[PDB]
DNA sequence: CCAGAACACCCTGTTCTG
DNA sequence: CCAGAACAGGGTGTTCTG
């Protein structure tokens, strides 16, 4: 019953390492799949919640990284331990 | 020839009262009718430029407004 | 030439599947 | 539980129509 940490959505589990909702999980498969160069429009520290996360893509792959996501997390803890 | 107030975009004649692409002809009378309450998630300052204009509807909007577009002015 | 409508795509987020 | 795929919708921008 926790908060998504990268929007503060409803979280829906741990994804790609991160305590995620759904959308910023296929967001940020999305994003690492793909090119990321996306731009800011602000300066490089807009607010990510619900109704604002889709205003900010740099900003928001830039919280997903900032909160640890990423695509081996599964596979890593299950290396341990 | 020319640039769009709004975005910078190559404009494409007169909208609105304003000089401006297509793109923000259209977006601003989406937002005089739809009327939807935006919201910018910075200070709303944002940079309206072509490839982030899409980022801040709210800013844009504001850029419209401020550029002189106009629902009634024809 | 411009307003408005239609179309066509992208991005997104929810649901499905492995 | 959680990854990845599929599917459904909204916003945006170009083209079409009045
Ligand atoms: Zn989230
Ligand atoms: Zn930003
Ligand atoms: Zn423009
Ligand atoms: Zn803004």
């Amino acid at each position: 019953s926790h908060m998504c940490l990268v929007c503060s959505d409803e979280a829906s589990g741990c994804h790609y390492g991160v305590l995620t909702c759904g959308s910023c999980k296929v967001f940020f498969k999305r994003a690492v799949e793909g090119q990321h160069n996306y731009l800011c429009a602000g300066r490089n520290d807009c607010i990510i919640d619900k109704i604002r996360r889709k205003n900010c893509p740099a900003c928001r792959y830039r919280k997903c990284l900032q909160a640890g996501m990423n695509l081996e997390a599964r596979k890593t803890k299950k290396k341990i331990k």
